[PDB]
């Protein structure tokens, strides 16, 4: 069993805190159950969380493996090895300019804003904002509601893919959580341990994760996406419940 | 006689060139008729144009005099004395934050953007955009056509003023071309030279300028404001005609 999980609103709250999920991570660990972060956050945001490879960044754009991963894959980049699944940031940024000209409205993303601007919009510190700006694959967008339809068509016209985390929209190409989750199972040292994957998430950019796992659990605020399990309370408390009720029994 | 003049779209085309207006300038100086730029542009932008003081920047936010101007006024700064008429940038920015929270929606201006992004947005070079970002009084806002009115309402609620120069909206407090002109006239070394003021413009924010002079000339696109003269053609060409038809005969 491998547990794949979203961060914000799932394993943590929107404020980084694990809450009633730490004790639920403790257990999973104690029973040797692998937990893999699958997030829209960048590498630097994940590291700041004290979280360790393997994990998936930027909506599936990047898979990170411990430098000494028993299955040789990707290219050494830091003290990890990286398997890039999506266009690099810079290509996405280029395409966005074409999208912008086509739409005839400003299309502003984190790459256009100062760290201080990103901080003010998100409620983060200047440092946390620097780390959110260190993007390698995926772009976070700041769209006013009124311009959204026009902008999403403009993205599709110039070949970009879009999703959202619940506040801000994201633009990328080849970044998909299922895809990255599927790749990592296929790179897993123990094929029996990876045989049964669990998936937990909270927003739209989680459906692809739900579809690439064998047990899908939604701990968000709405109605669960079709044929995915729900918990009594959102977030980490939903996470805790999921483990107690859905996981350890199986375990 | 003093000639007060808008820049972009007036003395210079939207491309930044003098064209037919160089010969007019050339003749004005030869007759010893002071010309005073009155512009939305920053001091840094005005200097990249090779323009000497006295000049009025940022929609009247600031009056820049030569340091040895015969009439003592304003604060010393290198080669200038500066007369501040408007809140400082820092303060307008702080008021923007309050407005952004009141409207419950991002309000982004140049202060939030990289030079890179301002350059893309404006079709300027990075280096010019840096000049446009060096703002002392007035903020330029990047709004979608749709959201403009929730934003303007919010801006007034927090005590800020607003104005548009044909594309992007601007926010400030105290920045008024007409008031800067009236102050400059009252600071003029020789009163008799300042008795008769000309004012040339092209846009929305040029009205206050037209109201503060004795002879007003509109060289914009479309028909004049009630009580302002017009020219057969717009731009630098309208400036040259204005000088030949209205101004030179006089002297
Ligand atoms: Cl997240
Ligand atoms: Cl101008
Ligand atoms: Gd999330
Ligand atoms: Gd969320
Ligand atoms: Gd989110
Ligand atoms: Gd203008
Ligand atoms: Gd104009
Ligand atoms: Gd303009």
């Amino acid at each position: 069993m491998i547990v794949f999980t979203d961060l914000d609103g799932t394993l943590l709250d929107e404020r980084g805190e694990l809450g009633p999920a730490r004790e639920a991570l403790e257990r999973l660990r104690a029973l040797g159950v692998p937990v893999v972060p699958v997030t829209a956050k960048t590498r630097k945001e994940v590291e700041a969380l004290g979280l360790e490879p393997p994990f998936i960044v930027e909506n599936g754009g990047g898979l990170y493996l411990p430098r000494d991963w028993p299955v040789r894959a990707g290219r050494p980049k830091g003290g990890y090895r990286v398997v890039s699944l999506a266009w690099p940031y810079r290509k996405v940024r280029a395409r966005l300019r074409e999208a912008e000209a086509l739409a005839g409205r400003p299309i502003l993303g984190y790459g256009d804003l100062t760290a201080e601007a990103v901080a003010r919009l998100t409620g983060l510190s200047r440092e946390a904002a620097r780390r959110a700006k260190a993007r390698e694959y995926d772009e976070t967008l700041v769209l006013c509601p009124e311009e959204v339809e026009a902008v999403l068509e403009a993205l599709e016209a110039v070949g970009l893919e879009w999703t959202h985390g619940g506040r801000f929209y994201h633009a990328a190409k080849g970044a998909d959580k299922g895809r990255a989750v599927a790749r990592l199972r296929a790179l897993w040292p123990d094929p029996e341990e990876a045989r049964f994957a669990v998936g937990l998430g909270d927003s739209l950019n989680d459906l692809p994760l739900f579809r690439a796992v064998d047990l899908a659990v939604y701990v968000g605020r709405g109605d669960p996406p079709e044929g995915v399990l729900a918990t009594p309370a959102p977030g980490p408390e939903g996470f805790r419940y999921a483990v107690e009720r859905y996981l350890l029994p199986r375990l």
